[PDB]
DNA sequence: GTTGGTCGGCAGCAGGGCTTTTTTTTTT
DNA sequence: GCCCTGCTGCCGACCAAC
């Protein structure tokens, strides 16, 4: 009964199903966001009831899947666990895994690259055609490359890279970019961008595929398909959306999102696609969401206002019925910014000045730089705490050997990262020639596989290692330790990898003052093996249909290497004791409590943001979703005087600050900082 | 306490401990300079402290900047890292707008140094080529466009709207230059730049910057002005200085004791920024000098003396003391110039030899290229003269000829540099060397070394890369065969050198700001300066050292390993050095013996400056601050009558000879 | 018939040869 | 002491118009 019309603002309810035409729905501060996507799912299940195994949704993050999932076993309920919706890297790995390897090419024994590897691997193969480690330096080279790649050329580009004619700035890449496809193929592994490039291509140059793997899934639902590139616009057109031209009715694709939400645009997102759908299928409703879940009347206008007044875009009058009140802290005065901290004594003493019950607080970064540094050596005076997203697992150097150490154990053959580190634990190894025995061997024709077994045993180069066969009899014990393996049990670095245990032994004898990073070690072996035991089999596999090929069985890691949604925890006791969050990452989550930077332009456009470039409407889109947030007491504050990061650095007034209004909502009223 | 507090007594170091803006000395050489300076800053030590930078310093370039860092890391206990007190307004401007954010779009960065100063003779060539007339020469002119970018003055507006005479080029070029340069500005190696200037600009631009600069750092120190001008002495006052605008507390600025030297008066420096402190801020009282160590008590008081001419009006009240003394020599010997000289610094020095160590002697010149062959004064004390070469390692120029005798003529012992011809703009990337094929070349044969590999076209490494061969084989027999054969004269542009300067031409013809583009003018000075040393070395009038061509290239090659060297290691134990002093140097040598001349008349001035009262005023503190450079003992001679060449310039008398009591200066002849 | 003009070229004769410093937005 | 170029004075030949 009222489960199929669960209680909501009636403006959803108006929206309805709509059931047999392609739709599409508007965003616009919280606006059940995401919850509007369950009372989606609800509307499938029982509004119009198209069953329940027949869903593929796709999302932009891990975590958002992990909430829709729960939210739909608490009200749908009904297990609805054997069927699953993933984010979009996780459908992603979902098509190359259900979809592994039923096409020629590429094998089920792949692999998947990160920012660092994918860094390192273009750096060394750009290095055979150097070109200075500073003039392209492969932060630059990898957001080219993930530029040119999020267009639709497909890896037959000998036209598609040439086709550049005179220029600057680097095509070489173009060039190289074919070699970059052999020596990832030489390692049956892909990238983060071209994951979804192989799988269009073959969704476009394979057809019989094409209306066939459909007859597993037919339904597909998106949310922030505001949010899209290029590529994934393709995608969408093609895989997921399915259905262009040709025509097959699909289970009730869908769509939800604004252009308001725009942020991560910089480096790939056409934000046009919301703007530009009539191109799409036309015959869907604009939609007008207007209420809210955790808005007030304050801030409701001053994200209305931060939306409305900067050029041209499209949005609406938005407000809610909710409570009014608790004007904005406009508090700007004299007395410091952040050189002297004084911010977080603002939020600790207000803290248990009021009723906060350390269970909410909200506060944004501006920049990847040591503003996280200096902002945990002004906080850590307050005792309850907890930091996030400063991204502490899976990048440092010696964690990625061991977790290349595991990936070694399978695929002969992983590129650099196969390597990672010869002379890890300062083996002695003559790092030079086998650097060059690689290209030796590739004249011959094989890139890095036999040539790394040509040892001692391998005489068939026999190119002088250096003059002795030693390291020939090092790699001897490189390939032994490789052979040797067990079972996913107490073994993954210590029972039949003893050599990553003398590792260990060699890393805790030496330790200089590395006593936490012992006891972080420590920790990632005990996660690694947990893994290992608490997902297992039964709690993670058990009676579960459906068909997987080979994931599982040592696959394990395989899998979940990457996760990169930026995954957060929220306690419950200790929910807001700190939750300092970059903006980027906060999407809008639960803390209605915000003492955010914010604002006051020449810091907030960054130092290469100077002037009027295409993209500042998305800085102030960015701060308005920062300011979407939560509900009251959004203390918010800032000084007149601006220096930090050492050398000092002045700081303009911001017309974000200004573009809201003066009387109507507060703003400096004394000389006090907070 | 007063740990830090030396034997001094209380006049000089006042401006160390009395607190203060209005606090002046009168110094001339030999005095704290950076010890007073340190002093200053270790009372303010046990005054208020760091404060990371609360009061700042100005100074003179690396010269000064390095070793004030020593003694700021030695004389105070603190390590080091109080702030960025490099070298004056260059790097202050530099650091400044590092983070200040107006108009710069790459951070700025621009020095118009020797490339890029070279860039604008080449520009200027252009334009001579296509606006008017020679304008006196590609050289020394450029002193226009400097002070009109030293005092700040307008780009052209006003000067052209001053009517002036033909000289409209300046006001074109003025025009012109300033934004040419406008697009990007790149490379820091020189002093002046515009850095200098449109700095007072963003002072002047929005005062938020203005305003906190000495809020957080408060003040600076300020050092020989020297090299300053009006428009760095409103800079001064503004850069750091208050002004009395807004800032709530004053200025403590103390101002060192300035003399009079005019290092680059050529480059533009006036004499009120350092004399007339009246119409500034408060008149600052000054206080008086007395210790030195420069020069005996004799030589120390006659040099008290004779600054005291005052021909131009100077605050002179100073004395210096000292312990023994002694009177001149009066070695002269009827011209013969390079014969006497050379007879006479050599006896005296070997006679110095006997008694004293040959760690620092040396002599003084006057920017011309003379005298016997160098062999035998840099065999005296050891080290060459590490004096000046333009600073010249840099690019190939340096090192490609200085190994082009390793390839052919004798053994390639360095193999290190053997692998940077295999680094070399070719080997890079036009004749590019494959480093992942390379690297292993030069390993390969077990016992390896030098270019065996390359020798004998690598029969034995044929191991290497196959495909390679082809390439690497040809770039192997070129670089080999085709300097190997070289047997010839080898100058100007032949044997590879013609090759070497055809592809600098190559990536002249393209963008580059002097890239590829001055060191043609470089190669063809090198290769001027070969032929001068063959007037000396090759055909020296019947050879001096030519022992068929091939001796006589390689003491070339060895004089200029010598000039490349300069200051390296075998420290500086029994014969030490041999330098040729020249004037720009004048700091910082202690410079134990001063066998110095040209104190007469004929070359100060040399028929360019004669009458002109106040050039002849700094030229007679140029004498000054010349015989003020020295260290404990000295026995300057002369020579009379200067034929040189067909000139004689007969200087029989001078303004500085015969003026002095004879108490020292006294030639008993 | 003849001296002044105009260049063309070359031996003497003298002015003139001086200059100090490099770094950071898509971030998932 | 020694070289580059500008300046200066000095042989030597072809044209002309008076």
């Amino acid at each position: 009964a009222d489960q199929l019309l669960d209680g909501l603002n009636p403006q959803q309810r108006q929206a309805v199903v709509h059931e047999g035409s392609p739709l599409l729905i508007v965003a616009g501060a919280g606006s059940g966001k995401t919850a509007v996507l369950t009372r989606r799912i609800a509307y499938l299940m029982a509004a119009r009831g198209v069953g329940v195994g027949q869903i593929l949704a796709i999302t932009f993050t891990n975590k958002a899947a992990a909430e829709m999932r729960e939210r739909v076993v608490g009200l749908v309920g009904e297990k609805a666990r054997y069927m699953w919706v993933s984010t979009f890297h996780s459908t992603c790995v979902r098509i190359l895994r259900n979809q592994a390897a039923l096409i020629e090419g590429l094998n089920s024994n792949f692999s998947i690259y990160d920012a660092d590897d994918s860094r390192r691997l273009l750096q060394m193969v750009g290095r055979d055609l150097g070109l200075d480690i500073k003039r392209y330096s492969p932060r630059l080279l990898a957001n080219a490359i993930s530029n040119l790649k999020n267009e639709l050329i497909d890896p037959h580009q000998a036209l598609a890279g040439l086709t550049e004619d005179s220029d600057d700035l680097a095509r070489a890449v173009a060039s190289v970019y074919d070699e970059y496809q052999r020596r990832l193929r030489a390692a049956n592994a892909l990238d983060f961008d071209d994951l979804i490039g192989e799988t269009v291509a073959v969704l476009q140059a394979f057809p019989q595929i094409a209306q066939y793997y459909r007859r597993r899934f037919r339904h597909v639902l998106v949310d922030e398909y505001q949010d899209t590139n290029h590529a994934q616009y393709v995608l969408v057109r093609e895989l997921v959306g399915r259905d262009s031209n040709d025509g097959i009715p699909p289970g009730e694709l869908c769509v939800v999102g604004d252009a308001d939400q725009s942020i991560y645009a910089f480096r790939g997102a056409t934000i046009r696609n919301i703007e530009d759908f009539e191109r799409d299928y036309p015959d869907t409703r604009t939609i007008l969401l207007e209420q809210n879940y955790r808005s007030t009347q304050n801030i409701l206008s001053a994200a209305n206002s931060v939306i409305a007044r900067n050029a041209g875009r499209r949005e609406k009058r938005l407000w809610t019925d909710a409570g009014a009140g608790e004007l904005i802290v406009g508090y700007v005065a004299d007395n410091e910014h952040d050189e002297a901290r004084f911010v977080a004594e603002e939020i600790d003493a207000l803290a248990e000045g009021s009723e906060i019950t350390y269970n909410d607080v909200a506060v944004f970064y501006r920049t990847n730089n040591s503003s996280r540094s200096l902002e945990e050596v002004l906080i850590r005076a307050g005792i309850p705490y907890k930091v996030v997203g400063g991204v502490r697992f899976y990048e440092r150097k010696e964690i990625r050997d061991i977790v290349a150490y595991l990936r070694v154990l399978d695929n002969p053959g992983d590129a650099v990262s196969l390597r990672r580190i010869l002379n890890t634990p300062r083996r002695g190894i003559g790092d030079r020639a086998e650097a060059c025995v690689a290209v030796y061997a590739e004249n011959t024709g094989v890139g890095f596989g036999d040539a790394l077994v040509a040892a001692a045993q391998g005489k068939v180069p026999m190119l002088n290692t250096r003059a002795e066969k030693a390291i020939a009899g090092f790699v001897e014990m490189f390939d032994e330790l490789r052979g040797r393996l067990d079972d996913d049990l107490g073994e993954l670095v210590e029972a039949v990898l003893e050599r990553t245990g003398y590792r260990r032994e060699l890393e805790a004898s030496t330790d200089p003052q590395e006593l936490a990073r012992l006891d972080n070690l420590n920790e990632l072996v005990s996660v690694a093996h947990e893994f290992s035991t608490d997902r297992e089999n039964a709690a993670a596999l058990g009676p579960d249909d459906e068909d997987v090929p080979d994931t599982g069985v040592l696959a394990d890691f395989l899998e979940r290497v990457s996760l990169v949604a930026d995954a957060d925890e929220i306690p419950e006791h200790g929910a807001g004791v700190v939750t300092l969050m970059t903006l980027h990452t906060a999407k809008g989550l639960e803390f209605p409590v915000v003492f955010v930077t914010g604002w006051e332009d020449g810091m907030f456009p960054h130092m290469r943001a100077l002037d009027n470039p295409t993209e500042l409407s998305e800085e102030r889109r960015l701060a308005y979703v920062g300011i979407t947030r939560a509900r009251q007491r959004l203390y918010v504050s800032r000084a007149i005087v601006r220096s930090s990061w050492g050398q000092p650095m002045l700081n303009p007034e911001s017309r974000f600050l200004r573009e809201i209004p003066q009387e109507l909502i507060d703003w400096r009223r004394t000389a006090p900082k907070p």
